């Protein structure tokens, strides 16, 4: 009943699971490629979702192996351990000061479980190699967000296997709105919505009201999801936003997908996809691009919206796009 050596390591390593840049890949090693299981069940039990739940824990394990095993290996950038990553970062984000006492427990595993499985059985080839290829995906989503939908089907299928059901003792309203919450999560981190959830955002920014604490206030459906939403979008937008050394090792990694998905495109005389030629694409312009374009103006809006919890967040961000732009030649 005493852990091994490398479980203590691993331990030792999971104590920063509530920071900002967590050794996530050295947590990958350390868990023998178990990533996304043993954040997740720190998570579960830090924020004693278990207890709230009911969730059976050889249930809840059974289920993150499973769901674990279903992200490809691989893929470079689009496996477990970006889950990983992303379940983490969201759990930071939910522990904000300007957001304490704001979201109820379902919600909370709504987000967090919207993370775990929101790139589940990802390809590594994008929503426009699926239809242009018109990939069996493609055709079964009727073209529409096909990445995101199937994310979700296979996330909730997934349920269905031995002993994998973890909200096997929520009542049937627990249920249905917890699923609601984690579809309207996951087909928000389509890029295709990401224009529209920021103009939203930029919009609640302009008219939010706080209960004088500094917490804010949110009173409906439409803006409690909304937060939600752009909360796990953020997420999984927030690599720019970690320390370098992560940083560099993400960057490495969405370039080897998309160089695949490049060559794939290259071969069969397609209109090779922005970022995604190895020949005349650059690493440095195109993330200088990605966060001026997309990860800045999102996150600046976050942290206005959270002012002045995200300040270090915006800072390291702005400190790795000058380094990123120092670097081209
Ligand atoms: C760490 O590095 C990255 C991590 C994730 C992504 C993602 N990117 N994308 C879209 C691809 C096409 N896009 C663009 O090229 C947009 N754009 C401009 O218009 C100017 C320059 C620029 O970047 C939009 C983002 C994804 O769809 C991935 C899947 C989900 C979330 C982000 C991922 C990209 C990264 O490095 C560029
Ligand atoms: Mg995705
Ligand atoms: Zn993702």
């Amino acid at each position: 009943g005493v852990k091994t050596e490398q479980e203590d390591v691993l331990a030792k390593e999971l104590e920063d699971v509530n920071k900002w840049g967590l050794h996530v890949f050295r947590i990958a090693e350390l868990s023998g490629n178990r990533p996304l299981t043993v954040i997740m069940h720190t998570i579960f039990q830090e924020r004693d979702l278990l207890k709230t739940f009911k969730i059976p824990v050889d249930t809840l394990i059974t289920y993150l192996m499973t769901l674990e095993d279903h992200y490809h290996a691989d893929v470079a950038y689009h496996n477990n351990i970006h889950a990983a990553d992303v379940v983490q970062s969201t759990h930071v984000l939910l522990s904000t000061p300007a957001l304490e006492a704001v979201f109820t427990d379902l919600e909370i595993l709504a987000a967090i479980f919207a993370s775990a499985i929101h790139d589940v059985d990802h390809p590594g080839v994008s929503n426009q190699f699926l239809i242009n290829t018109n990939s069996e995906l493609a055709l079964m989503y009727n073209d529409s967000s096909v990445l995101e939908n199937h994310h979700l089907a296979v996330g909730f299928k997934l349920l269905q296997e031995e002993n994998c059901d973890i909200f096997q003792n929520l009542t049937k309203k627990q249920r249905q709105s917890l699923r609601k919450m984690v579809i309207d999560i996951v087909l928000a981190t389509d890029m295709s919505k990401h224009m529209n959830l920021l103009a939203d955002l930029k919009t609640m920014v302009e008219t939010k009201k706080v209960t004088s604490s500094g917490v804010l206030l949110l009173d409906n459906y439409s803006d409690r999801i909304q937060v939600l939403q752009n909360m796990v979008h953020c997420a999984d937008l927030s690599n720019p936003t970690k320390p370098l050394q992560l940083y560099r090792q993400w960057t490495d990694r969405i370039m080897e997908e998309f160089f695949r998905q490049g060559d794939r495109e290259r071969e069969r005389g397609m209109e090779i996809s922005p970022m995604c030629d190895k020949h005349n694409a650059s690493v440095e312009k195109s993330q200088v691009g990605f966060i001026d374009y997309i990860v800045h103006p999102l996150w600046e809006t976050w942290a206005d919206l959270v002012h002045p919890d995200a300040q270090d967040i915006l800072d390291t961000l702005e400190d790795n796009r000058e380094w990123y732009q120092s670097t081209i030649p």
